[PDB]
């Protein structure tokens, strides 16, 4: 039996599980879109290939490093990789860029006669912190320059700092004007321009500075698809955000990177803003104790799943895979069990971004993602879908469902949809058929923003418009088709579903075929 | 708030109890076939076209009594009633003939007129039963003549016969060559030709006799709609059934009535020969102790709703209704449950063949059903016949259950299919929305048909057929939306749910439509 | 709400996840078993002291490594450890001693001079592999020794040889008699004695070696707990350990490790001979492909909560926590979804046998379990359990059925259980509550033991055994109480539920008693 067949049939959960197969191979096509951190060791055109190759979807541009040339440079990079298979339209595969946000980062300074080496702080030590700019580059193990001014109002005696990835803490012992005395509760080699936590601090930097907002407005000149903002408190942070982007900018995606508590605790209506959500794990496991982590993971998973907004599970994956040519059992079992959660996208970050094994990085999110699909009870998640989500007028919605409820009924092969705007297919992939989303659209930003959403397979038609409207239609059809038997995701008498809308509009999908592929 | 919406939302079954509610007015739609008796009291034009007015779709023709002729006459009166509404193609409806076959019954003579009326049997009376002819008019106290001439076979000393529903009971004292002396165990009022039971005693009599043959021939003739079978106990007798009723029969539905042990102990064989089932309660209960009726009832309307066919629940729904203006609360209960249990038709006897309020019990029926159809638990119902359901390649199949979800989703005025045989609405029907299936069709008698469909509301179409095949399919629709505007089942706010083929064949239904009513 | 109490109320999965709250704390109470390896990190008495203080339940001797007289000295602190606190019984924390076996392993040998210490292998390079024992001390980048002297009998040209954590890979380019010439694919540092895979190889080492047979025996008089049997391939492997350990070590549990294709093919076998298992994740993700092993994990664990035997997840859960004081998300992540899955036990390998942060490792596992106890979708999985468990049985089954379901409906504090031999506490383990299990025992490897069960905090009770049976109850029960005060599980005015046999005896269970606390 290949896909979890047998698995599949289990009338409870725990019989699922017991029927899990290690030897049911899972269908060809994979659901759960990768993005992909790009930076020294991904940058070339050449490795970009190969990425791309090996199933990456999204590169993210990191701002909290590089400069707006580096960025640009590689974002041309990206379109020379990825344009380098356009000479075969039904192989040709979108691919997104994504401009993750700096935002209120606290950095160090520099260490003395910088970057001579690093410092090693030692347990019982103690340190003092100055906002002193004199010290911006005389970093050592004695004193450290912080570039959070206001760092002073907003801690106090006996409050933790963590410095770089929170391996480090220190711990207010004297307060002070405008300067710090600590004792180091933990130890370790300090480096330069780490950063640093407070966590449980009222720490009043803005999500959006100026530097952020040159940063978006750069994003847009370079036509970038979606937006990561970092440290997302509130709804009004999203709407800046948004609104900053302006006229230009319109439809590009906002997606909220959950990584404080008041975050967390905002969490509903920073969603009802935003396009999608990025559980921003990293920040996230340093502001709140680290066990609790996972607990916010699938709440927001839950959350936008019950909403139908993207939501990408991110850090630390496949961490150890910066050094090694395989995952740690830990990470195996990490990004399966994201996709098993429901996320839509999982990501990858020094992994691609500076690691010795960037493909192997990449080809392991697929062929993790891929068995894990096959894993999925959908059975109950299908009916718990269903039920939680509310009766509406809007016929595209009645469609999608309906049309996910047939490929289920028929086992097909696919759901084929075509789509301006990306919506339909959007509406499609909420209610998560098993069965892969062959999105057809002429829109390439709407081909490249499908990756957010997991099972939607973005296909770009190149062809011209036929003036006669339903001849056009069939071409989009059709193109869809080849590309189905081209990949594999289905052969030539095998059944699938087409959604159509009834006028060429931009949106009307309201029409549900069931057709054998020709 | 409208037809059970707080109930139906409810997430266990006894909270849906505890929220079904008084004042929540149904939909206008009634969804469950009422089938009508008709001899006396019913069979005149006038009465007939008030019957229909109130809600009848099938005229039942019991052929334990009367001649061809008396039956010829009750046809033509149907026919001739239901066709004059024809005028108004929106408002006709189409009315199904159906007949209901003696089988092998065994009744007594008739009493002696003098004109004493009834004898009157006493417990502990003796009582002669014979065979000899000469006694068969000359029945009374002291001299019963019977008709099945094996009886004096088939008993013992000690065995009980039961006569008249089974309110007489006679135990054999003494066994003869053509006689039995009887005590009388249940005393009582005896009028002529009435029912007798031999329970567990083992009856031989065919289940298509020479009068059987001739009926059923003469309804191939008369073009009745389906057949009502009376005691089947295999499925070899239905199959006698086909074989008489051949090939110009080749359309009639047979529906078996399951009226004893076997019938019970060998239902799944029926079933799978049957077009659909009739649960005869009345002969049912006094075959197996009555106490065990409604496990019958509901183990048949459970496995007819599960194999997707029709299941007819009947007698003494409405009994007391024979002599009276209004039910009794055990009469409305009954009715109520029965169509909670799934039953697609309910059907009346002698309320309307014979009783002083024929109209009356028709409105109650149309009443209680459609304040029933409100009340049942969809969420679960729907899951459940889901799960039950195999995966198919069969597009309409699957093409059926996603207009059925998308029916749900969008709280649908009505799913409006275009059938030729009827196929693609039964497909629809066995998943049980709650929105009226709007089945048009031009064939005449799959419009009659229909009505053996939970929610199926045939209408037949009468407009030419266009020179253009997709605007004679559109004219279909605007046909099927026009009616449904006609009769309040829907307005231009709504939306409707269209099925509908890519080809003018004959069974290619594989496209769903969402459209908001023009 | 504490404990995730809202989320346990939710209809769906789905809604339970949406309302996993980080603000929700959690019970003090921690079930999930804690097994760490001792080694040259932690096997000081100062050190072990504080492991049983942070958490540790079993310690782990893995018997890969080190002389017979080493381990003999680990043990001995480990108990000098244990008995330290035995001077305050109402602490005293029982606790395992577990050998690890080394089993059909294939090592390479030592390296160097004249290395020194790593030598690097370079993709593309050539490495020949000898058998010679003079090259068993010598081994460096051109000339590698392997321990199994049939490996030529059993790989072929082009075979996969996989070194270290399956982190260098060889193929084989020519074959020979006693040798191999092969050709690095991936590179790295090749370290002393390090794990060799012949991944679909038949590899054909005795499943228990002279040295096992030897080992075993001194796990016998060394009087340890339990036995991990290394590479389990099948029943008659688990048999043979058995007649090694004999009648002196009947008692001691044996727990198949599952750790090769043939182990998880044979599963089911082997989990009727064993007394439990462990899913063995680093051998296992070698032999498979490591993007299964979360199916394999899933599936062992689900058939083992279903035939109630203990499981155990193993290997790199915190990897990372070797050389840092904080774990990466992914490890986080992973523990938590161990528990989450079902496994009664965790476990810790080189994170306290070897790493600079043992105490932190424990700590964390600790907190994460706890953490994800609370999470656990109770409603659903007691239903399950109660469903795939027989309806039949046998009084001692359905009290402890009883038991669990009293506890959720009170909160109980604990379910306090008197049991000989531990059986008792078992069956209320199988069935999950949430509550932790307090099983009161004079036998003091019975206390030992119960670690391997979700849930059972046991409790060794050290009095004389009194007059009167039902005073002997009593004093025991008090005693839980007292255990389940002192430690914050409950107070003075919450509730317990008490598990107790009818007469003096043992088994036969079959009383319930919910208690207030005095
Ligand atoms: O997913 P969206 O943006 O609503 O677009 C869906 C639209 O695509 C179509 O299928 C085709 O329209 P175009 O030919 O204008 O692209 C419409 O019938 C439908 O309204
Ligand atoms: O339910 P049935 O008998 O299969 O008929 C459904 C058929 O009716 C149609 O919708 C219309 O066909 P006609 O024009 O032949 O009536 C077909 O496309 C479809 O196959
Ligand atoms: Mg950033
Ligand atoms: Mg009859
Ligand atoms: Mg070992």
């Amino acid at each position: 039996q290949t896909q979890q067949l047998h698995a599949a049939m289990a009338d409870t959960f725990l019989e699922h599980m017991c029927r899990l197969d290690i030897d049911s191979p899972p269908i060809t096509a994979r659901n759960t879109g990768i993005i992909c951190t790009i930076g020294p060791a991904s940058r070339s055109v050449e490795t970009l290939k190969e990425m791309i190759k090996s199933g990456m979807n999204v590169a993210r541009l990191n701002f909290s490093h590089g400069t707006h040339e580096y960025h640009a440079e590689t974002i041309k990079n990206v379109r020379t990789a990825t344009e380098s298979f356009a000479s075969d339209p039904i192989l040709y595969r979108p691919v997104a860029v994504a401009l993750d946000t700096k935002g209120p980062e606290i950095r160090t300074g520099l260490i003395k006669g910088s970057g001579t080496a690093e410092v090693e702080l030692k347990k019982g030590a103690t340190l003092k912190i100055t906002l002193d700019n004199a010290y911006m580059e005389k970093c050592d193990e004695n004193i450290l320059w912080l570039d959070y001014k206001n760092i002073c109002k907003v801690v106090e005696v006996g409050s933790k700092i963590y410095v770089d990835d929170g391996l480090i803490s220190l711990q207010v012992k004297q307060k002070g004007a405008d300067f710090l005395v600590t004792e180091v509760e933990n130890g370790g080699s300090l480096g330069s321009k780490k950063g640093v936590n407070l966590p449980g601090a009222a720490v009043d930097l803005p999500a959006v500075s100026e530097k952020d907002i040159q940063d978006l407005k750069f994003g847009v000149e370079q036509d970038v698809d979606m937006v990561f903002a970092s440290f997302i408190r509130k709804a009004s942070d999203v709407h800046e955000v948004r609104k900053v982007l302006g006229e230009k900018g319109k439809n590009i995606k906002i997606i909220s990177k959950i990584e404080n508590h008041e975050g967390v605790r905002r969490f509903d209506e920073i969603l009802e803003a935003s396009d999608g959500i990025m559980v921003a794990r990293g920040d996230l496991g340093i502001e709140i104790p680290a066990e609790k982590v996972f607990l916010a993971q699938k709440m927001m998973i839950g959350r936008c799943n019950r909403a139908g907004k993207p939501v990408i599970c991110a850090t630390q994956m496949l961490e150890s895979m910066i050094k090694k040519p395989r995952p740690t059992r830990a990470e195996g079992s990490d990004v399966a069990n994201a996709v098993l959660d429901g996320a839509d996208c999982i990501m990858l970050s020094g992994e691609t971004a500076k690691g010795d094994y960037p493909l192997e990085a990449v080809r392991m999110q697929h062929l993790i993602a891929r068995e894990a699909e096959a894993a999925i009870y959908y059975l109950q998640l299908f009916e718990e879908l269903r039920r939680l989500a509310p009766i509406t007028s809007d016929p595209t919605e009645a469609t999608a469902v309906g049309a996910v409820e047939a490929s289920f009924k028929c086992c097909s092969g696919a759901i084929i949809v075509l789509t301006k705007s990306g919506r339909s297919a959007h509406q499609v992939a909420r209610y998560r058929p098993r069965a892969p989303i062959i999105a057809v659209t002429r829109n390439p930003q709407t081909a490249r923003q499908a990756h957010l959403y997991r099972g939607i397979f973005p296909v770009l038609c190149k062809d011209p418009v036929q003036e006669a409207w339903a001849e056009d239609v069939d071409l989009r059809v059709n193109f869809a088709m080849n590309v189905g038997k081209a990949r594999g995701f289905f052969k030539k008498g095998d059944v699938v579903i087409v959604l159509t809308g009834w006028r060429p509009g931009s949106g009307f999908t309201n029409t549900m075929r069931v057709v054998p592929v020709p």
